[PDB]
């Protein structure tokens, strides 16, 4: 039977508007809609496809991987997560890694663990979460509780307790709510959907010593940041400043669903059997793929590669921003990169958005006063180019 | 780089004690480790590989959207994800469909979905949720919370509030927790990883009267007993009791990480533009395979197969315990059986588990006392007597 848009708002629950248009097949950056239309893809399937759609190495792992088995859930590990464990381990501050299948979930194991570990070596009471106003964690009851934006978290109460929300980058604001009695300090290093905006060094390094001062367990969660998207593997590289416990997700499949949590030796003592769990985390599917993904991502040349590449589009967006007098800054860190509306058009990210995608170009937003871009680490200069193109047509029809 | 049974012990969390050899490949019903030993495989995955290992029909639809694209985040629909949509819309009851990635977050969605609707049409103070004792739900604070094994939720407190848990087949103890302040009620139509108990029909009616009374949405975790696993596509079509929402995961995907919540079109129109969502949920690749599933499980001739099935499994479950005295009851429905020890044997569930892993057969538990098996829907009469064969030997080895 042929499918149509139309058919989303008969069949889906309503979660999402999604584009007009239906996406059938892409390669590398380029994308194809159901009548043939072709997109420069900076989405990135918000973040994730670090090396394109249909990548050819990613396609053969995953259907060797398939040929020989696909799952038998965590009463048996398997050589693809346990490589993966490895490479995941010599290459961050990590000794040991749990696996599941989503971001979220990947923060809930973080905050779980913290939570377990304060109660195992201080008593029930040291239970306090601090984040930050804005943060995005996840959809799970406790990461959106944990998530900054109360408009996520307010139809689902009552909320798991002991939460509380610092201003981002606000060294102050946050020594204020970390105490004794704080298990977890949880934070992004640089807020994705709330805008693309990234931590300072000094703020980082300042939760960091906060963390110490009142053992309580910093964890970063860099399911948007992480996998090569700064330039460094992990924006922790960038900083320099390294946490207790980090998640990561999206990008470390380059499409296949999967997460992980990344905690030291210590951290990890603390989870005895039959603590935390999931069906599918661990799969060899999902680590074949991640693990071709971290062979391929995890190069000097492709993590220059991603430093050339933010030259490349904050040049040209700075030369389109000159023409059409759009953003007032256009900020961020490798290949996610925020355009920052100016008084005029605020709240219009959205509609530069559709715009975009009339003239060919998939861009992302970060709340409505942001436009963002998450491009595969590999675009080409061709890619980028063309892109950028049709952004700066989309900006010259937007702009009267 | 070579991988090692001990190499699980340093680089993976050691949330589980998994077997102490490694699955390298399977087809249909039988697994092999990296030594050649063979396995007849009978825990399916944990009642996830519907079709067994290394389906050629599944690697076809798997490889075939892989090589179209992977996944674009739900900014976009795609073909496949519609498509599954309206196989399970027509299905069952559902109107509308969400997807995610596990039974987790299946569950938070449908606890999610059910708090909101109670303080649109009531007010907010509407949020209890009853759930069951033994019940298993998903490892997220919220899941882990409904679920009804405290050992897996008190290291983690403060937890959401406003859950109570009632008994099991106990429509008694049920009433007396749900009354107008009860938003939810959620249960699982047969008790899984909590001794595969199954409800009785009447329990399950009086549940359906008591949230028509009280105006509370009953939830359906049907991520087990789901996709052909009793007999039929779903349980609840076995008991004749429609649910508001149903859950549904592990089988559905065939070993690929997916999971979907099913709603009438009533409960779906509660959750509007933003309120939930997921990265990786719906992709076209999850998609393509669940899809391809439904198709090769949802006939006469598999469901009935299941029925047929069942009873190869029945007959000499007994015939071994004829011989070994080893188990009070032999219970379940379908493809999900628990073999119930004595009071001689009571807490060894496990130790059988090892003795027939040691013979060349895997069994799962479900709790200490309930040797548990949940094979492949399309394993093959040779595939049964071969490992209820070793299984007979392990029993043999074990009762020495
Ligand atoms: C920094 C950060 N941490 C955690 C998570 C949670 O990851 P999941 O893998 O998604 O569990 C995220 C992910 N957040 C991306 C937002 C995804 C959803 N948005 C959309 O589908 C966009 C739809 C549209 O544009 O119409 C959502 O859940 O809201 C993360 O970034
Ligand atoms: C009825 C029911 N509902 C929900 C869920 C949650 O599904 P996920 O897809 O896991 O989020 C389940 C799932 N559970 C089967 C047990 C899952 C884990 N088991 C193991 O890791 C086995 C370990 C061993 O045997 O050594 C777990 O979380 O512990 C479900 O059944």
């Amino acid at each position: 039977q042929p499918i149509t848009r139309e058919n989303f708002d008969e069949w889906m629950i309503p979660v999402y508007a999604p584009a007009p248009f239906i996406p059938v097949r892409g390669e590398g950056s380029r994308l194809w809609d159901q009548q043939g239309k072709e997109y420069i893809d900076f989405a990135g399937g918000i973040a994730v496809n670090a090396l394109g759609h249909a990548h050819p190495e990613l396609r053969e792992a995953l259907n060797e991987q398939a040929s020989k088995f696909w799952h038998t859930g965590n009463g048996y590990t398997n050589e693809p997560v346990l490589r993966l464990a490895k490479k995941l381990i010599d290459a961050t501050f990590a000794d040991r890694v749990f696996f599941c299948n989503s971001g979220a979930e990947a923060n809930e194991a973080a905050l779980k663990l913290a939570r377990k570990f304060a109660h195992d070596r201080y008593g029930s009471h040291k239970s306090g979460i601090v984040a930050f106003k804005n943060a995005f964690h996840g959809r799970t009851l406790f990461t959106v509780s944990a998530g900054g934006q109360p408009a996520y978290s307010q139809d689902f109460a009552p909320l798991p307790a002991d939460i509380r929300h610092a201003a981002y980058n606000d060294i102050n604001s946050a020594s204020a709510l970390i105490d004794d009695s704080t298990c977890a300090v949880i934070v992004e290093p640089i807020q994705g959907e709330g805008g693309v905006v990234p931590a300072s060094n000094a703020f980082l390094q300042g939760l960091r010593e906060l963390c110490n001062r009142h053992n309580a367990l910093l964890i970063f969660d860099e399911v948007q940041t992480g996998v090569g998207r700064t330039g460094e593997l992990y924006a922790y590289m960038h900083y320099g400043v390294t946490p207790d416990l980090l998640t990561t997700a999206k990008a470390l499949g380059g499409g296949f669903p999967v997460g992980a949590l990344l905690a030291t030796e210590e951290c990890a003592r603390v989870m005895t059997v039959g603590t935390h769990g999931t069906t599918y985390g661990g799969n060899p599917l999902a680590s074949a793929v991640a693990g071709k993904v971290l062979e391929l991502i995890n190069t000097p040349e492709m993590l220059n590669g991603v430093k050339q590449r933010h030259d490349w589009f904050v040049e040209r967006l700075n030369t389109i921003n000159h023409r059409y007098g759009l953003f007032s800054e256009v900020r961020g860190l490798g290949l996610l990169i925020g355009c920052v509306l100016n008084a005029d058009y605020a709240g219009q990210a959205k509609q530069i958005s559709q715009e975009a995608a009339k003239a060919g170009v998939m861009v992302l937003i970060a709340g409505g006063n942001v436009v963002r871009f998450a491009p595969a680490l590999n675009v080409s200069e061709e890619e980028v180019t063309t892109g950028l193109d049709r952004f700066a047509a989309a900006c010259e029809h937007f702009v009267s």
